[PDB]
């Protein structure tokens, strides 16, 4: 196979293996409802084999980025339905990444509410823009409060189904709530959700269980980032962590496992792709730093089943055609990743627009 071979993912048929990774762009409205801009932006990218829509707040009152979308309210379901209808009308496929920001939900973004976490320890290697402010110490969740978080993900997953998505991706990565429980640098707690790997993975696995009850497992993916240092994250043994999870996630019959293979900050290095491919029997989606040539190489070698592209798909609405034809890519402008408005969001050109009609 290569990037342009169709692939089965759950019971969906994806047209190609050029997928769009989830990208927070903070273009939702003040009530966290998707906007006309988001409809146009995702519709422009519907030639992707699959779009994974950006981190979306599962539960009310957990903002980390000010204007991210949510999937807890009726207006949000209706807003997201505009997005999924536009993508389907172009023949694309789209999953929703459902997310709880955990200790990254700064009090100043949430009317003074104290964020929750597996342990009362703040993020220290990143700041929040609100002005630029240090993260605060989160409250340690009691064991008895964890059922309401699981229920919150179940309701988010039911709402995502009503909004017309083809499936959901559970956000188990990048230092947010599920990843904070998973990795021992952020999870110091005792009891059934702390200590050994199987306990630290319990919350993620309990979420996957309820979300699969809503959707059927072949419509649920999970994203993991075992080496990412972002938001003060570390595991003391990432190889053992991903090996255990690769084996255990077979039992959930997921649509896919979406593995970020490296560290945003370049501090933690290990080969996590090899033991994940060896032990995980399902669909392996890889991400981080793939070019078209490398992506074809790793699909053809059998090391991954698909590749999710982040910044290249942000900046190239027609990335699959560009990679197919070996045409130069548009350059991304990081200055507009998180601004408001259409500039740097819906105005990156296609090949044919570039040719100036
Ligand atoms: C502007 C921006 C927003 C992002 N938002 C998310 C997100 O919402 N959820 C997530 O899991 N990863 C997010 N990421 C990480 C991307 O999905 C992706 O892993 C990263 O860009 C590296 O992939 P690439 O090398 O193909 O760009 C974001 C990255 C950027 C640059
Ligand atoms: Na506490």
């Amino acid at each position: 196979a290569d990037l342009f071979t169709p692939v089965q993912l759950g019971a969906l048929t994806l047209a190609n293996r050029v997928l769009m990774a989830p990208l927070t762009r903070t273009r939702a409205d003040a009530d966290h409802v998707p906007t006309d801009l988001m409809v146009e932006h995702y519709a422009q990218r519907a030639s992707a084999g699959l779009i994974i829509a950006e981190a979306t707040m599962a539960m009310e009152g957990n903002s980390a980025f000010w204007r991210e979308p949510g999937i807890y309210s009726e207006a949000q379901v209706s807003g997201w339905k505009r997005v999924t209808d536009a993508v389907h009308a172009k023949g694309g496929k789209i999953f929703l990444q459902i997310w709880h920001g955990g200790r990254a939900c700064h009090p100043l973004l949430n009317g003074g509410r104290v964020p929750v976490a597996p342990s009362a320890m703040a993020i220290t290697n990143d700041e929040v823009h609100t002005g630029k402010k240090a993260y605060t110490v989160p409250r340690e969740l009691a064991d008895e409060e964890i059922p309401a978080i699981i229920e919150g993900f179940k309701v988010a997953a039911e709402n995502a189904k009503r909004a017309g998505f083809d499936g959901v991706e559970v956000h188990g990565a990048n230092g947010y709530l599920l990843d904070e429980f998973l990795r021992d640098g952020a999870n110091h707690r005792k009891g059934p959700y702390g200590g050994p790997i199987e306990n630290r993975a319990r919350l993620l696995l309990d979420v996957l269980d309820v979300v699969t009850q809503v959707w059927g497992s072949d419509c649920v993916g999970v994203r993991l980032s075992p080496l990412n240092s972002f938001n003060s994250m570390k595991d003391s043994d990432p190889i053992a962590l991903v090996t255990w999870l690769a084996k255990r996630l077979n039992d959930f019959d997921l649509a896919y496992l979406h593995l970020m293979r490296a560290d945003f900050l370049g501090e933690q290095q290990a080969d996590v792709v090899t033991p994940v491919r060896e032990h995980y029997r399902g669909h392996l989606m890889l991400n981080m730093g793939y070019t078209g040539v490398e992506a074809n190489t790793v699909i053809a070698s059998g090391q991954a089943d698909s590749i999710a592209f982040g910044v290249p798909f942000l900046a190239n609405p027609d990335l699959p055609e560009r990679l197919r034809n070996e045409v130069e890519l548009n350059q991304a402008d990081p200055a507009t990743f998180y601004t408001q408005g259409p500039e740097g969001y819906i105005d990156y050109p296609t090949i044919s627009e570039l040719a100036n009609a």
